């Protein structure tokens, strides 16, 4: 579980967004596994706007932050799950590091400030969605 809160947005994983998440629902996409809700107080968070390819990342199966060399955002082969069919992700990060089930919504961060959240994993990867492309979220 986790989120990113910036401005009045919370920023979590589609597949885990509440009844709350949707129905102050500002963006969904479920090929990037994310959704935008608002929020009525101001969030802790600020955006990375940089095309930084290391970080740090948490991971809460760990309680642990593991730094991370990730690739470019771009589209992936995701296999079935009970979320979701067979599909190709889009603006999806992969990186070697540990991430099972529960690590979705922990954050990566770089020296500029928040890059992505983790939306998928296994056999020793983690992947996470970008999120520095969404301008919007600053305004
Ligand atoms: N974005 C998606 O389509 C997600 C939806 C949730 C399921 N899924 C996924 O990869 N979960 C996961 C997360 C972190 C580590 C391992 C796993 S699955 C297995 C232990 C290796 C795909
Ligand atoms: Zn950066």
């Amino acid at each position: 579980s986790g989120a990113i809160y910036v401005g009045n947005y919370r920023v979590v994983n589609r597949h885990l967004a509440t009844h709350n998440d949707w129905a102050n629902l500002v963006w969904e996409d479920s090929s990037r596994d994310l959704l935008v809700s608002s929020t009525t107080a101001q969030g802790c968070d600020t955006i990375a706007r940089c095309d930084c390819q290391t970080g740090v990342y948490y991971c809460s199966s760990r309680r642990k932050h593991y730094p991370v060399s990730f690739s470019k955002p771009s589209l992936i082969f995701v296999e079935a799950s009970e979320y979701y069919p067979a599909r190709y992700q889009s603006h999806l990060m992969l990186a070697v590091g540990h991430s099972e089930p529960g690590d979705c919504g922990g954050i990566l961060r770089c020296q500029h400030g928040v890059v992505g959240i983790v939306s998928t994993g296994g056999n020793g990867l983690v992947g996470f969605a970008d999120v520095r492309d969404l301008l919007w979220l600053d305004e």
